[PDB]
């Protein structure tokens, strides 16, 4: 009963420890993305080490227009709690909402819902669109970079009107190209063939180059984020 | 209408271009994981670029146990003659099978069904057990060697028993150490603290550094290859 | 959908931070009643004042065969961090098991579930049948020596095979009498008047004093410790 | 199928033996709290104390500005005689309503309902006509009438005071008769109290004052040292 | 919704004030009729009268073997007082069974339910089967001698083989006499009309007068008794 | 599905041998009662004995503004070649409308129906509701003189505002007294007891003698008259 | 709702003025075809009318082995003083029962059922199979001759193996002969053909001349009486 | 589901081999009566015979205002060559419509419909009711002569308002008479029987004879012709 991508993100009301709101509503009504990721439990430790992740990458989020909400499956109390314990044992503060669903209603009302199978990532557009969901389980932590560069390239998609290759911006076929939209009629397929404006292997994988020096390498400085062992381990002055 | 992770793959007979076979039974009783990627459409760019960059990794998918099928919405026909275009054009040849699956009955079934939310990976242990699920939309390419690492930590987790953080294995907090899954009763949790026997934040986070440099660095090569700009594209070298 | 007073305990099985049991039958096989007690939440301030004025009256519960178990809308994880909290900071260990129901289903299932609305206490005896119910509201904790002061009272009315007075040992009319269940006959009516074993005000209205002088200390040492204000409040030395 | 805590007294019309009356509506309308009260049938032991109990209180009861009612499964003729042999045999008068039940409707509504010895149940509800405590205390067991007018008075007493109130309380072992701030929801909200440092803390989600009047205090304490008293003089001795 | 004349009296336990009893059962077992007579609410005076009436009579009836038995919307315990004060006040011991009828189950399950619809008359003979049913408001008491006019008649008729005229045993037209019950045949019809054993007024309306004086004069008494105002009032001789 | 007393008399349309008419409505535009009598079927001899029986007392029921009629399942041709017969061969006229119900759909309407069990009087007062049923069985005529006594006492109370005893105005208590209907509130009978003005046994047990001597004396002449010993036969008289 | 021809006649029990019977069995165990003829009321011209006239067809019904059967919605009384009148008053007496169907049971399940609508005849075989079915009204009396031609027919008919034309014995194109079934076949046909074994208007319609001079004669005089102006009317003789 | 006498006849549009018509419309319209006869197939030898019956009597029909049609199930092609063998062969013209009910919708509509069961004649009036109706079986042919006097009583017994005895014209009890429909009430049967105006056997049998002498030969007419034995048959001037 999960929601399918391109389905605007079910109506509902949320209590978090910022307060009350509506989801999609609260992000749509500021021109935000959000990213909406969800926990089995409070006071557990991959949860715990991908809220740190998350929080890391704060600006990272904000300078794409991102905002990150959590959910677990425990009270506001216990949130504000473990955010506390977090804060002072590791010495990163976690500045995101995390929605309050005891009872479980907004886990099953996303078709999550046991409790272990609260998992889960809704990447949601400004305009309300789930654009991406990716379903790790609770004994495998996040590669939140992968997250950065999904937005960051869905941004870039829908502004450029292009498709993204598979590793962009590292595609082993097209490099950083970007894919344009196959024609879908043979008139279209034709006039794409004689205007000679694209890069081309076929009237259907037609590309160019126009994502600008910093944004493809912005994009990869995600990806060397996540590939580089980090100097300075947090548990070391924690 | 998705399976959720932890359930068993629905049992089914598909028709793939390699012959017809059952799922999971075909894969369990091979005693091999499988990772099942879905497609809209055949000749289509951002599906072609993921071929090609799954039958590339395709030693790395065997040694680890793991065996790749495709699913696309067109006839076994149409998918021979899509695999013999990508040998001639890319000088890549696709080795995996491709589910033939024109009416949808497959995708219907599994929840993907439009066709163009005919999208999402599962990845699927040797029990037949799904383990993580990552819905991409059509106009995004999957980010393949984060497939690798998944499995790689998954069965990493499993045959050490235990949980995987953020970004492992260049996780912000433990680096490359896993952690102890956390105690549920109290006499556990005293017993746990009592042992000093790991590297310890509080009695519900446990970790040490129980994989092997192989292990370790395997893992680190997926991330690395994802960040690195290919030397020589295929396009030009086609 | 909430018990009725007379019934069994409902068949179910249920996570402590003690571990898995069965109730009614953990307790029912161990010919002890048991008082299960619910809460909204854990780290809330009510329902602590409860835990611990349950905690200081464990001996009294045990010498009565009495074993208490607690419910809260929260994971086993915040269950075990608040009951450290309160040892930690208050100076009382909590002895007894907490339901681990986060979802919310044991609470559902007992017709006590929005979330203020898990309140409540089941008095169940050694025969897994429940005895009396009490629903206070979140913003007002409960009187523990009325609970201890309910199972004296049912002991005794079972053991004597008599019912038990408003405001028993102290009762305005018979004091510490207890009622000899009425007639249902004119037979019987007659039979017990004409036998002149009782004290009488009408055949419906017998009674005697059967229960010990140590019975009746016992239970005014309850209503005692009600009634008398602490020397020595726990929150100055803490 | 009881009604829940926080939810609104179901609207009905009943028959006492006062006359036919209107609940919530009848005790709202006067701004008055009511405690119903609950009873298998008439003539039968452990009900007749409570009764008399309740009648001795009837004056506390008052005070807080809270009416009773009882319910029994009987008719009103019944309930007439009941009490007047209350009042000749035990010389004590019953003041407040009965509702007459025969047939059970009420009890049936209320969900206490060859049953009706599961006929029991106290409902204390306030003036806006909301359900603020239930009690189930078997047949074959009275109920403690003073725990009743403490939890009123507690319960008035958080309400005028913007209070939660603690176990035991004026008596709680942490905090004695303190009384309880609401706990915070939100981040802001609990920085923010730990930053006025206007309360008695335990933590940011367990602070406290003394804001009760020591008149409250000490009259929610009498309750409970009555009900801990051996009474002089009992009234079948009297009789 | 009431059991029609004719039809076996509903099986069904029933508590009264004498003990548990099963009817129709504990009636047919000893070869006894009953009449189930009905009312709304206990310490009323109509119903007050009727029970004084039936028990002035209960010899008549106990020696025609007709048991009597009550039935009132009230409890037990409010029958037993209900009764002691009938023998206090108007010096008459009330000698049957009156069913507690708390939440009016019987009354509903004869079809008499509200509560003022609690009034009914069930005439039950020693098969179990309803013979006659009488329904007075409750502001009209009964005619108790017509009662035992009723079952005098239907016990003749029974096993004299013949119905009863109107108004027996003073009928207008036949007198004490009483009637065959008519030809059903042709054949049948002849026949009788050439036997000659019977007065006659037609093929369908014969009669004899087989009835005994004693029987036709213990009929007239109850009617003489009904006429009669009696010498001397009880609520005098209180 | 009998009709209730209290209930309005199913509203309805029937078929006499005086012509069509609609109940209640025919007798409430007159300001009369009706008393309607039921009978399996035509030329039968019980059913005959009580036609006669209203026949003759059809100037007390005038005298009362009770109008008669009666129903039998069979068609108004034969309706009336019975009542022919009756007039010839009794000598006494028929003067009241019989209901041809054949098909029985009155019968049902009524809850009446086989056919044997369609008999039954209802009195139906001049507002059109039900005061009274009896169900005397096919085999047993009916008193006569007490459907009389009936609709005098029930006119009675009516306009005096009084219930009736028992066997009134012969009651064994209180004789041609009649009850105040009980008070029911605790203000409403201690009123009633200080103000002297019924006697009185309890609060709930009051009564005075309001009915006029020849309202008494005219209850009695029934219940003396169905006492009598008739004068003259009618089957001798023929 | 009625039963149709070739039917078997439905099973059930009824009751005459004869007694008790089940029908169609009753005729069947005799090898008796019945002749059943309903009206919708005892004592009414019409039907009174047809009785007569098939009591005096009465001898010539029972040398086909044809019983009768009346059926009419009144009782049995009825039924039995209706023809009581019908033989003193006409001086016929009627020997075949009727079914008295009070409630008219039997007639709605025959789908005749008002009450007008309850008329119809059913030709019933040997086998109780439903032959024929005449629907007249009840204000047009049936010509009782042409049933004793259908029934006489009919029986040649199966007896010779032989359809009978229009009119017989008096068609006019082939007179007293019978039709041979046609063939349903091409085969059957041409060999009807060549056999020359048939006078013929074509190989569907043959026909031969097998009936005795009796039975040819028989027929015609039922018409001859059906066209005959009678001597002596039977009011005249009355 | 056939329809009832006194029901309309059902609403409906045909198509015969004179064209589209709508039933009963097209004769309610002319102010015509008409008989509607059903056959199940064409080619057929009893249909035929009663297809030259009918044409036979044509102009009789007309002189009571009579139209016929018929029922097949055929199609209008195949009885357009039936038509043309009998005119071919028999020599006789059929002058009527034959309803085409290919699909037997017309014969399902009026509750004949296996195939044989298609048979039966509706006789319906010029307002449109159905007034008698026969079901003859396919292998009897009807009795023509016997449609014409029971279309001539009706007629009669409409303008002349009488019910018409059996056998009429030839009536054993009462010859050529018509009856005078019974009184319903007692008032009108006394009326009747004082005013002498009518021949009487008892109040609900009264008749006279306002038949015209012309009314009765020409019913006489149709009896004698189907009586008389046809000198010249058709097949033989064939």
């Amino acid at each position: 009963s999960i929601p399918l991508i391109g389905e605007r993100f079910p109506e509902m009301e949320v209590t978090t420890d910022h307060g009350v709101i509506k989801l999609p509503d609260h992000y749509v009504s500021q021109g935000k993305w959000f990213v909406l990721f969800s926990h089995p439990a409070d006071f557990t430790p991959v949860c715990t080490t991908e809220f740190v992740s998350f929080a890391r990458r704060y600006e990272d989020f904000q300078r794409l227009g991102v905002d990150l909400i959590g959910l677990s499956v425990d009270s506001v109390f216990s949130h504000i709690k473990w955010k506390e314990w977090i804060e002072r044992h590791i010495g990163v503060r976690i500045p995101f909402p995390i929605i309050a669903d005891p009872q479980g209603t907004v886990a099953r009302r996303l078709g999550l819902l046991a409790t272990h199978t609260v998992r889960g990532v809704f990447i949601v557009d400004a305009r309300g669109v789930i654009r991406t969901m990716l379903y790790y389980p609770m004994e495998l932590g996040r590669l939140v970079d992968e997250i950065l560069r999904i937005v960051k390239a869905l941004k870039l998609g829908d502004s450029l009107k292009r498709a993204v290759p598979a590793d962009w911006p590292n595609n082993e076929i097209i490099g950083e190209g970007l894919i344009v939209p196959p024609p879908t009629t043979e008139d279209q397929a034709r006039a794409r063939m004689e205007s000679g404006q694209y890069r081309s292997l076929d009237w259907w994988f037609c590309w160019d180059t126009p994502a600008s020096r910093d944004d493809v390498e912005e994009a990869r400085r995600y990806l060397r984020r996540a590939a580089e062992k980090p100097a300075k381990l947090l548990y070391e002055e924690a």
